[PDB]
Parts: C-alpha cells; sequence; structure tokens
C-alpha cells in the first residue's frame, strides 16, 4: 500500500556483497522490537497478491545487479559488457519494515495456508529476517512451519499454479565442487528425504483423496528449472534431481524409486557460466569458477511443485517471487 524499508544486521566492514548492499540500502535493526497481539480482530490475507513480495523482488534484483555483475549480459538485442570480479557471496537476513503511519500485520495461526481469514493477528513494525535465497525446485535456508507441513497454492485445481510445500523439519543438503572444474555433487540423507516425502504425500493426499500420489522429475524447460539451480559462494550450481523427485505414495505409504547409495541420494551438479536470468528474459555470462573447494551446507525448508487415477507432481520454480512468498505469506501492510 506504501513503500517499505529494509533493516539488516549488516557490516559496513564485510566485503560480502549482501552486507555491502544492505549497509547502503537498509537501516539497522531495532534491538528488541515491538509486537502487538490482537486475537479478536481476525483478518484476511492473500499471499499470492502481496505488494511486499514485489517490493522485495525489486530489492533483490537491485542487490544482484550491484553484486553479481556478469561479464556479459544479453537482453533482447543489446549486449552489455562489464567487470565481473569474483566476490564473497553469502545471503544475510533482511527485514521489511512499515514506514511511519503504517504497520505490518502478522498472521499468528500456525497452520495458516496463506489465503483467507486468520484469527490470531499481530501488528509489528518489521517482518522477521528473511534470507533472499535464489533457487529453483527446493527452497533453501527458509523458516520451517511450526506444526504440520502446509501446502500453499493460489488455486490447487489450476495445475498451472505453483504449489509451495512448507516443511516442518529441514532436510540437509550438502553441495560441493571438490578441490573437471565444473563438476560437483550434492548429498541428501535418503532416510530423511524418505520421511519428508512420506508426509508431503500425506498432505497432498488430503487435498487429492482418490488419487495415488507420484513424484517425478521435471519434464522440460530451461536448465535453471529442470534442475535444482542455486548460487553457492558466487558460482551457479545446476543439480540433477531425477533421483530426488522419484517415488510413489500409494495407500498411506511412500516408496522411493530414485536410487540412493549407502543410504545417500547423490545429485550430479554442473557449475555454469551462461545463465538464464531470473530477473528478466535474458542471458548472463560469468567468469570460470574460483579454485578451491566450493561447498554450501543448506537446509531444505520447502519445495516448489507443479501438478500435471493418479496425480503426479514435478519440481518447479523459476519465478523468484514464489521464494519470497514462501516467507512473506503471513504478513500484510495496512493503514
Ligand atoms: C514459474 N513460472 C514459469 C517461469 C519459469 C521460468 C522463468 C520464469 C517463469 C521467468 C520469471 C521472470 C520474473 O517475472 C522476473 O520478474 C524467468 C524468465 N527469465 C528468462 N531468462 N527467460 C524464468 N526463470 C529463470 O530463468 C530462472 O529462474 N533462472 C535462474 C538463474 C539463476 C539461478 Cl541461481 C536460478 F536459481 C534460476
Ligand atoms: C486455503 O484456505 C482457504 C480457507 O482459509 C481455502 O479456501 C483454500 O482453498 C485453501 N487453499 C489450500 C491450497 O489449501
Ligand atoms: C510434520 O507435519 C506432518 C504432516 O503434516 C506430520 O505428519 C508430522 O507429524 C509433523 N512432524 C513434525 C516433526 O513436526
Ligand atoms: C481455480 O481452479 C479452476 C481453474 O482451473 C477454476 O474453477 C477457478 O479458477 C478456481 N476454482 C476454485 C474452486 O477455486
Ligand atoms: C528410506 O531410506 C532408508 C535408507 O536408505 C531405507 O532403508 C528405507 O527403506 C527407505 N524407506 C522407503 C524407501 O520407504
Ligand atoms: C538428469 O539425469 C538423468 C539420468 O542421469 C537424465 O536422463 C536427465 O536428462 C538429466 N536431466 C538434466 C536436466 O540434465
Ligand atoms: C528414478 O531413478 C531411476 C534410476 O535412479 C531411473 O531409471 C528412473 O528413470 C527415475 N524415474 C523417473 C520417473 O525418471
Ligand atoms: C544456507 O546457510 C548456510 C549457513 O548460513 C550457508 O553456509 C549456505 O551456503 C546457505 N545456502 C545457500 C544456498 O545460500
Amino acid at each position: 500500500k506504501t513503500t517499505l524499508f529494509c533493516a539488516s544486521d549488516a557490516k559496513a566492514y564485510e566485503k560480502e556483497v549482501h552486507n555491502v548492499w544492505a549497509t547502503h540500502a537498509c537501516v539497522p535493526t531495532d534491538p528488541n522490537p515491538q509486537e502487538m497481539v490482537l486475537a479478536n480482530v481476525t483478518e484476511n490475507f492473500n499471499m499470492w497478491k502481496n505488494d511486499m513480495v514485489e517490493q522485495m523482488h525489486e530489492d533483490i534484483i537491485s542487490l544482484w545487479d550491484e553484486s553479481l555483475k556478469p561479464c556479459v549480459k544479453l537482453t533482447g538485442g543489446s549486449a552489455i559488457t562489464q567487470a565481473c570480479p569474483k566476490v564473497s557471496f553469502d545471503p544475510i537476513p533482511l527485514h521489511y519494515c512499515a514506514p511511519a503511519g503504517f504497520a505490518i500485520l502478522k498472521c499468528n495461526n500456525k497452520t495458516f495456508n496463506g489465503t483467507g481469514p486468520c484469527r490470531n493477528v499481530s501488528t509489528v513494525q518489521c517482518t522477521h529476517g528473511i534470507k533472499p535465497v535464489v533457487s529453483t525446485q527446493l527452497l533453501l535456508n527458509g523458516s520451517l512451519a511450526e506444526e504440520e507441513i502446509i501446502i500453499r497454492s493460489e488455486n490447487l485445481t489450476n495445475n498451472a499454479k505453483t504449489i509451495i510445500v512448507h516443511l516442518n523439519e529441514s532436510v540437509n543438503i550438502v553441495c560441493t565442487r571438490p578441490n573437471n572444474i565444473r563438476q560437483a555433487h550434492c548429498n541428501i540423507n535418503e532416510s530423511k528425504w524418505n520421511n519428508t516425502l512420506q508426509k508431503v504425500g500425506e498432505e497432498l493426499a488430503k487435498h487429492f483423496p482418490s488419487k495415488t500420489i507420484k513424484f517425478e522429475p521435471s519434464s522440460g524447460g530451461d536448465l535453471e528449472i529442470t534442475t535444482h539451480s542455486f548460487n553457492c559462494r558466487g558460482e551457479f550450481f545446476y543439480c540433477n534431481t531425477s533421483d530426488l523427485f522419484n517415488g510413489t505414495y500409494r495407500n498411506g505409504t511412500y516408496n522411493h524409486t530414485g536410487r540412493s547409495s549407502n543410504g545417500t541420494i547423490t545429485l550430479q551438479c554442473k557449475i555454469k557460466q551462461i545463465i538464464n536470468m531470473w530477473q528478466e528474459v535474458g542471458r548472463a555470462i560469468y567468469a570460470p569458477p574460483i579454485e578451491g573447494e566450493i561447498t554450501c551446507n543448506s537446509n531444505i525448508t520447502g519445495l516448489l511443485l507443479l501438478r500435471d487415477d493418479t496425480e503426479t507432481f514435478r519440481p518447479g520454480g523459476g519465478d523468484m517471487r514464489d521464494n519470497w512468498r514462501s516467507e512473506l505469506y503471513k504478513y500484510k501492510v495496512v493503514e
């Protein structure tokens, strides 16, 4: 309804590009903030129609555009050329804050699905701290649901609308390019994944009860969405998930079809130089990888899925606003 401002706990003395950007663009965070609880008020939210998501998307585009400058950027006809130094890159949490005369309403219902009326509302001045993690297929390093796993979607009947699965227990994913320079791998504990997908299958079953629930790899698209793509320490990883989204939840029970080995699923990854931009329709070319080992140790806290008797779910993503929504769903700007 208005322009918000960001608060961060950044350094003016870290090189780290999120810190640098935040110190120019954000004010410091309040040491202990004010919350007001209003259980009686009961208010409507719609996470799919949230101006905060667009404000954040604008900001993260700015951050990346100042911070991960490509050597060449191809948009439409033009090519744009510039210094592309290797940088230290590790997302930091950002708080979105209502300016004077406005507030931010938090929905406090642990099982709120992001849409409709919420009973226990709070009013606050800033959101919690959200790390702006850009990625596809798997949401990384977010905040978990307190209770159950929530299933969010603008329209679950519309199979074109992205489904956000909000997890209540994180699943570790470790991705490394060890010390072929492009080639890397990720390890996930197959038991832990096995479980998580048991219970996602349960929740999806509640919303589609006659059908049998299948997980299958991403059918088609650019590499950025047919793989789990993400930025680790400045390098763009593209990780094959066909052993991850590969299972059936039949009748109260999940089978995992992808292989594992010693009880780990290992995804093969490539580090790539030509990137299809998430900010706009265009290509970006970056310099070859830094040497050393590049390793990111991340929590999977959510999934982005797309639905095609049986219902079949594929990993999705590509619109980073869905990543922001997964964090901003319980917030609304008012007054
Ligand atoms: C779900 N709706 C379908 C769908 C699907 C894929 C994509 C979109 C929409 C566009 C969304 C644009 C948005 O509206 C911007 O405002 C976006 C266009 N971009 C092009 N080059 N064609 C395109 N997504 C990407 O390319 C992308 O995610 N790449 C990428 C790179 C680096 C990293 Cl690390 C990364 F994790 C991801
Ligand atoms: C979310 O909850 C609302 C009611 O609050 C309901 O109308 C809607 O269908 C639900 N959506 C999902 C995806 O569960
Ligand atoms: C998480 O939610 C699932 C599905 O909603 C539920 O079955 C499970 O008991 C919950 N687990 C934890 C650890 O909270
Ligand atoms: C969402 O689903 C379909 C679109 O396929 C349509 O009936 C309408 O847009 C929505 N329906 C419901 C029940 O919300
Ligand atoms: C989950 O993974 C563990 C470890 O590999 C395995 O022993 C168990 O049977 C699996 N459960 C399934 C596939 O339902
Ligand atoms: C992932 O790996 C499988 C088998 O290794 C292959 O069939 C599939 O095309 C790969 N997907 C991508 C996007 O590389
Ligand atoms: C599941 O994995 C196996 C081997 O890991 C592969 O042969 C199969 O094609 C995968 N399933 C799908 C639907 O791709
Ligand atoms: C997730 O957080 C950990 C700890 O801050 C970090 O090491 C890791 O690189 C993060 N993952 C991504 C993809 O940013």
